[PDB]
């Protein structure tokens, strides 16, 4: 049943991602599953304006969403959605909106990319890693990335615009700090995208460098935050759902989405993702995810 | 022939430093990138003995004075940006051979910019370093923008004064913590009034509760902490996506603190103006910072809280007071 100021839409694809347990636990029946949707609006509320029925859209549902994205159709507020470009497919859209958001914030809002800069994208073979690498290349950066497996290794070396260097941590040991300092020319890396232990990162960091972490419980010792002081560095925490959970950041967020699709419309992004598996056995695919397993994005169609 | 220069020496078991006048020769400029300056003004700043020690320099007498404005007397062969009679201003490197507190100084050319004529010597020397700190904290570590809220520690200091002026120039609402009585009056006398002076004379206010009052619960966008509140109250008063710019060189950040930081998507940045003259890489960026600061000064958006200038012979007493951080106005030696 539709409510006003909300929009009913018919899902065209719903990519699924890892569900964070303790974020749900700290936030306080059923746990709705599915958030990265690319659908076609059905019925419109009485006071929604930006969307008219028979329009194709893409967006990320909020954590408090009554409806679960994994469904034939769902309801969602109109300011959680954006228009999907015509050229883009719908699996591509649903699979790229979330990782594209994260890459855009991490590399554009928590750090700044420009021609000539160096960025260490850790686990570049993950879907998020792939999208992030494509952003870095699009702006003109020199990308160093970490490969955790042989599959990841040969996955990254075959990028059409080859990355500067693939450091494989797949083996027992590798001197990541020394090798990236070696690749920069003593300068160090400008942006590290945690997405090694911290002592490799802090020495790897260049002058005024940016450490964009995702660790939700980082402990910092006075000697470490001192080496950061000597380098004039910035520690930026990447948290995906601060846009959705803050009422003021409405506009910027939307623009990100609209730009994420824009590059996807001109194909500067390309997701790396599993073949489309329909609704049925989708729960088993989600079970597989939560297992800390999966380098390819998994989208339902 | 020779000139009098202020130096300092350090005892072995005491980190304390003593200041001494010593006469020494003018370093000649020859077949090098160095310029020789007639020093017109040299501002004073407390010397971080620790950072200098980490630089690993082997000296028994260390030179004093780094924030200079003067006239180019001579130039080495390779110098390009300056010719004699030019009016220059700059900050001498941490590894400088010559003291800034001396009538003549020899400095590499990639440390100076030209001085605007409307700027006096004492004003330029007394604004260069603090304007740079403020500029990189509010423009490179955080990103000032009209409408944002900026909590500035002190603000009655020289740095806090330049910073408050920068924030107002960019349409920022400023919250600032006064400590002394005289500090509170000083913050009361600002030409455009700041939004909220929180008076932490004694343990009678809460800066977190007051700042959350003013912000409406959203939180402060930019915290400038340089120059008193615990780490935790900073982290609770910080807004969503906010930037915490700190002068703390030995910060203790435990996982609860960092957890609240993550949940607010907060960036933490360290303010260290030496970062350009110690690494010596993107110094051309630093140059543009100097030129913009000097422009801001010439047009009028900066007015440093200078004290009245002093002659060179009073520079060792003054420096002594500057080393203990007794005094709020900015001391500048005039020649």
């Amino acid at each position: 049943v539709t409510e006003d100021n909300f929009v009913k839409l018919q899902v065209k694809a719903c990519a699924l991602s890892q569900i964070n347990t303790k974020l749900l636990a700290e936030m306080k029946d059923l746990f709705p599953v599915g958030r990265e949707i690319a659908g076609i609006v059905l019925d419109v509320g009485s006071k929604v304006s930006f969307f008219q029925p028979d329009d194709e859209v893409v967006g990320i549902l909020p954590l408090d969403s009554e409806d679960p994205g994994l469904c034939e159709v769902v309801r969602v507020h109109e300011h959680y959605l954006v228009h999907k470009p015509e050229k883009v497919t719908w699996t591509e859209a649903a699979g790229s909106i979330r990782d594209g958001v994260r890459a855009y914030t991490a590399l554009h809002y928590l750090s700044h990319l420009s021609p000539g800069k160096s960025v260490l994208i850790m686990d570049g073979a993950s879907a998020f890693g792939t999208i992030a690498i494509q952003l870095a290349h699009h702006r003109g950066a020199k990308v160093i990335s970490t490969a955790c497996s042989l599959e990841d290794k040969q996955c990254l070396e075959r990028f059409r615009p080859p990355i500067a260097r693939v450091i494989d941590v797949s083996n027992g040991k590798v001197h990541v700090a020394e090798s990236c300092l070696e690749e920069t020319g003593g300068l160090g890396v400008d942006i590290v995208l945690d997405a090694p232990h911290k002592h490799d990162i802090i020495t790897l960091l260049g002058v005024g460098g940016h450490w964009v972490t995702t660790e939700e419980n980082l402990q910092l010792d006075p000697p470490d935050s001192h080496c950061l002081f000597l380098k004039g560095a910035t520690l930026a925490f990447l948290n995906d759902e601060v846009w959705n959970l803050s009422n003021v950041q409405q506009g910027k967020y939307l623009c990100i989405l609209k730009d994420v699709m824009e590059k996807l419309s001109t194909g500067v992004f390309r997701p790396q993702l599993d073949e489309p598996i329909p609704l049925y056995e989708a729960k088993v695919s989600m079970e597989a995810v939560q297992k800390n397993q999966g380098r390819k994005k998994q989208v339902v169609q």
